[PDB]
């Protein structure tokens, strides 16, 4: 069965995400054809961790999102051993090696404390820093600390309210908005 939201992920986000979110869906063991809402959510996920590493210096950034589940881990440890910096436990998306931690990137599409909270306890690992994004321009980050700058982030949320405006554009918009 082909669903109006597949087609638009793949003609909505670059092939490049569009690969690794499927090639992530089915690592964990599920179907971009069926389960299109998540498929849209990664996609949205990817693209803004990468417009987010963009964001830094040149070699601010090791970027961990977008990989194997096993190369993942073994750069994490490999930063760890390197830095002394605590191992999390759930795989993080970035490390900054300006501010010297992890960073876990949200996007969401409830009021961004609803989701840092339980993003906070679901890790509960004090070190990693937390940054969320939502689909209505507001954010929230650990400690009041953006990471970015001002402009590196408005990109972001510009970016997220645009395919809002998309889905929306389609009716596909609440059934996603209700989905998460
Ligand atoms: O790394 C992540 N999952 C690795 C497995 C990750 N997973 C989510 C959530 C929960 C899992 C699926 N998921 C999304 O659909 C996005 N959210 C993130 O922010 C995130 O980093
Ligand atoms: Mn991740
Ligand atoms: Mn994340």
């Amino acid at each position: 069965r082909g669903s109006h939201m597949e087609d638009f992920v793949r003609q909505c986000f670059n092939p490049m995400i569009v690969e690794l979110a499927e090639k992530a869906m089915k690592e964990y063991g599920e179907d971009p054809k069926i389960e299109t809402n998540k498929f849209a959510a990664i996609c949205t996920h990817l693209e803004v961790c990468f417009m987010y590493s963009d964001g830094g210096s040149k070699h601010r950034f090791e970027i961990i999102e977008g990989r194997d589940r096993i190369m993942a881990w073994t750069v994490v440890n490999s930063i760890c051993n390197t830095t002394g910096v605590e191992k999390p436990k759930f795989l993080p998306d970035l490390y900054d090696y300006k501010e010297n931690r992890f960073i876990d990137i949200g996007v969401t599409r409830r009021e961004v404390h609803i989701y840092y909270l339980e993003k906070a306890n679901k890790i509960k690992s004090e070190k990693t820093h937390i940054h969320i994004f939502s689909f209505t321009g507001e954010e929230m980050a650990t400690k009041a600390d953006y990471t970015l700058d001002e402009e590196s982030r408005a990109r972001i949320k510009t970016r997220l309210f645009t395919i809002r405006q998309e889905m929306a554009s389609r009716s596909l918009w609440d059934s996603f908005r209700q989905s998460e």
